[PDB]
């Protein structure tokens, strides 16, 4: 079987993408952030403290005939940006774009950090990294992709994120009309639980391609592109007036500048990120300083190929016994 769902940017900057997901019987539809950088399916619920909920749609397990409390199980998770959430665990039926999994662990948030509360467009997260990262204790739980794998036609899902436009998450098949040319596959390391791979180098604008190995993760749940300081300095040096700001927390540039493209390597292939994708707009309303979409990973400890990079490509997450990542131009 297969599934297919439209994903839509939450705002005008593509800060995140939400995808409708049906949970429970009868269906309760929540808009979840599909995150290949984590492995928990957690939702705002009727159990979330009332003061930490501001306009989100909530999951009510008491109204689902198929919901079952997973007795004794708890979860607690903290993201790389400092966000966090925690609560208890139900099992229920979960469907994405026609693809249904029964007995999926649905982690009901009892507490959520402030950054989730002030984001009324995101009802929760659907983790798509490897199940070794799932935070349910004492019995670790499988992700939606892992539970659906056996019944999928092909153990793959694809991310086709749009630039200021809706896109598509497909499960179980590769849409050969969604990309141009060939898909270039590259090996994945699962040792840290991430979709971790090695890029073969980079170029800035029309400059020469620098062959260098850049280890990093493919993370639909991270907005920006986080790369080593040497790479990020070489990019921003080509933008007049760009500088790293301590008060802002990253590279900023004059909103009147035009940004060069950024190219990253996938084996022998090249993926070009148009300069417009790197513009994240004024750092504050009315400001003439704009925030850059390519930032240094030095403070993080891992390089992150976030939405800025992934939306320039058609990306295949191949969850075969030997996992691989496929990239195609589109
Ligand atoms: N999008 C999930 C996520 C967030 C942060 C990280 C970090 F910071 F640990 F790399 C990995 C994955």
């Amino acid at each position: 079987s297969t599934g297919s769902a439209t994903t839509t940017p939450i705002d005008s900057l593509d800060d995140a993408y939400i995808t409708p997901v049906q949970i429970g019987t009868p269906a309760q539809t929540l808009n979840l952030d599909f995150d290949t950088g984590s492995s928990d399916l957690w939702v705002f619920s009727s159990e979330t403290t009332a003061s930490e909920v501001d306009g989100q749609t909530i999951y009510t397990p008491s109204k689902s005939t198929t919901a079952k409390l997973l007795s004794g199980a708890t979860w607690s998770i903290s993201y790389g940006d400092g966000s966090s959430s925690s609560g208890d665990v139900y099992t229920d039926t979960v469907s994405v774009g026609g693809l249904t999994v029964t007995g999926q662990a649905v982690e009901s948030a009892k507490k959520v950090s402030s950054s989730f509360t002030e984001d009324s467009t995101i009802d929760g997260l659907l983790g798509l990294a490897f199940s070794t990262l799932n935070t349910v204790s004492p019995t670790q739980q499988k992700t939606f992709f892992d539970n659906a794998k056996a019944s999928l036609d092909s153990p793959v899902f694809t991310a086709d994120l749009g630039y200021h436009a809706p896109g598509t998450y497909n499960f179980g098949f590769i849409d050969t009309t969604a990309y141009t040319g060939s898909i270039t596959y590259t090996a994945v390391s699962t040792k840290q639980g991430f979709w971790e791979w090695t890029s073969t180098g980079y170029a800035v604008g029309s400059g020469t391609f620098k062959s260098t190995s850049i280890d990093g993760i493919a993370d639909t749940g991270t907005t920006l592109l986080y790369l080593p300081a040497t790479v990020v300095s070489a990019y921003w040096a080509q933008v007049s007036g760009a500088k790293s700001s301590s008060s802002v927390g990253g590279y900023v540039f004059p909103c009147s500048a035009t940004l060069p493209s950024f190219t990253f390597g996938v084996g022998s292939a090249r993926i070009v990120i148009p300069g417009d994708y790197i513009d994240f707009g004024p750092i504050s309303t009315g400001s003439s300083s704009c925030f850059g979409g390519i930032q240094s990973s030095a403070g993080i400890g891992i390089n992150i190929f976030g939405d800025v990079a992934l939306k320039a490509a058609f990306v295949v997450f191949n969850g075969a016994t030997t996992p691989t990542l496929g990239f195609a131009s589109k």
